[PDB]
DNA sequence: ATGATTGACAATTATTGGAAACCTT
DNA sequence: AAGGTTTCCAATAATTGTCAATCAT
C-alpha cells in the first residue's frame, strides 16, 4: 500500500536502493549479487546466479 | 541462450550498485529517480524514457 | 567512451587514453601486453596473446 | 623506426601510446582525437571525426 | 526499545595526466 | 645536440563497503 514498488532516488554515490517499506515488510530478496539483464534501455535485475566464466 | 545475464556483485547488506560499465557507457546520471518495478523475485530498473534521451 | 566509432582526445605528450570500460572489455591487466598494428592509415589494436586456456 | 606489429607491454597504468612511425603517418595533432571502433575483440582506431555521443 | 535497514562517509584502487629519461636524425 | 616518444609516478575521483543513526511493531 506504501511505496513498495514504483520509483526511488538513486544515491549520489551511484547506488540504487530497495524501498524501505518493501525490505522492512518482506525480505523476499537478498542482497549481495544479482543478475543484470540489459533489456535495451531497461536494466532487469534477477536473483544471483553462478555463471562462472573462469576461475 | 537461457535465462541468464551479467553477474553483478553489490553490497552484502544492500546498495544495489548497477554495472559501472553500463553507467558510463550509457551515461546514466545518478542524481535523479529511477523506476523500480518488483516482479516476483526480479526488479526492473529503468528511467522514465531511456529510449528517448540520447536518441 | 566505447569503441562504437567515437573519437577521444589523445594527450599533451601524445598518449592513447584507454577508457575504463575498454580496458575491462579487453580483459587486460596492469601486467599485460597490446599488439599495435596498422591497416593502411588506421591503428589496429590487438589484445594480449593468451596462448593458454583460462585457468 | 618501423614498429608495424609491435607488442607493447602494459605496466601499472591503463592507457598506452602509438609507435613513432604510426604517429608520424597519422598526421594528427598531439591533443587530437582518434575514432575508436571495435572489431570482434580487437580495436580499429581511425583519424579525427565529428562523432560525439548521442550526436 | 532493539534489531535491522539505509544513507552517508571514508578508504582503496583504477585511470589519466604530467614529468623525466632515453632514443634518433 | 635537441626534439620526439615512452615509461613511470602522482593526483583525482569513482565506487563499494562499513556502520552508525533511526524507525517500525
Amino acid at each position: 500500500m506504501k511505496s513498495t514498488g514504483i520509483v526511488r532516488k538513486v544515491d549520489e554515490l551511484g547506488r540504487v536502493v530497495i524501498p524501505i517499506e518493501l525490505r522492512r515488510t518482506l525480505g523476499i530478496a537478498e542482497k549481495d549479487a544479482l543478475e543484470i539483464y540489459v533489456d535495451d534501455e531497461k536494466i532487469i535485475l534477477k536473483k544471483y546466479k553462478p555463471n562462472m566464466t573462469c576461475q
